[PDB]
């Protein structure tokens, strides 16, 4: 219904803290007045979308009016998929067609996967973060409204893992790897982190073989090792998905550096 729309556009809303409606007047944007459509014309969506919710969001604008212009944001945005459509136009900046349909590709891969899965697939994105965190906001707007726990399970687990490379992606400590590397390319490192993640049960021979992927100058191989030691001794707790996964990590290159002072 009408009424429960507005009700879940307002909780939409709340789940994005965009600035951009806040900074809003709405009072002298003329909005109030009743029957609209689109008086906007050149008007662009992401701004059009963001002061429809300044109405809605109102602390003194009457329901009669909010729904009015609710029914005119669905119809605006698809009525179909309008939830996520509503996240990306309020969430994303320079939300292009490239950004709905990755977005949109994003959101039924999880409605059906490893967190470098993931990484790959927003690597090379205008606003990336932006990006990630629509998927975040869908996802955690979803799981109040699933009925099976399995789902339930397989929802939160990726919002987890979303989290987890939008943690990843918050940091800047890898410089010093990032300079030894041959490529000079910070995505590469990120890439070998977060393998090294999704290998819960990592072995030496695998280790060994990790400044070789991210194609670490030559004789600085060792070096490489301390500073990843150095890296996942630093990262927070949220990053790994075992309490025992930093200690084995840590435990494991200690052993490869072991190794590889003898040889
Ligand atoms: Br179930
Ligand atoms: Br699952």
């Amino acid at each position: 219904t009408i009424e429960k729309l507005l009700n879940e556009m307002q909780e939409l809303l709340t789940l994005t803290d965009s600035d951009k409606i806040k900074e809003l007047s709405l009072k002298n944007s003329g909005l109030l007045e009743d029957p609209t459509l689109a008086m906007f014309g050149n008007m662009p969506k992401g701004e059009i979308v963001a002061l429809i919710s300044s109405l809605l969001q109102s602390k003194f604008v009457k329901i009669e009016l909010k729904k009015k212009y609710a029914k005119l944001l669905l119809d605006l945005l698809g009525e179909d998929d309008w939830e996520l459509a509503l996240l990306s136009w309020l969430g994303v900046g320079e939300l292009n067609q490239e950004g709905i349909q990755k977005i949109k590709k994003l959101y039924e891969k999880a409605k059906d996967a490893s967190l470098l899965d993931w990484f790959m697939e927003i690597k090379d994105l205008p606003e990336r973060e932006k990006h990630l965190k629509v998927i975040i906001r869908a996802l955690s707007f979803d799981l109040s409204y699933m009925s099976s726990f399995e789902d339930k399970v397989r929802t939160s687990s990726i919002i987890s893992d979303l989290c987890r490379i939008i943690i990843f992606l918050s940091l800047n400590n890898y410089t010093d790897i990032i300079a030894i590397s041959i490529k000079k390319d910070k995505d590469v490192i990120l890439n070998e982190m977060l393998s090294i993640i999704e290998h819960v049960w990592l072995t030496e021979d695998w280790l060994l073989e990790s400044p070789s992927r991210v194609s670490i100058v030559e004789d600085k191989h060792v070096y490489y090792f301390h500073l990843l030691k150095e890296f996942f001794a630093s990262l927070p707790d949220a990053c790994f998905i075992d309490n025992e996964q930093r200690s084995n990590t840590l435990l494991m290159i200690g052993k490869v550096i072991d190794y590889k002072e003898d040889v």
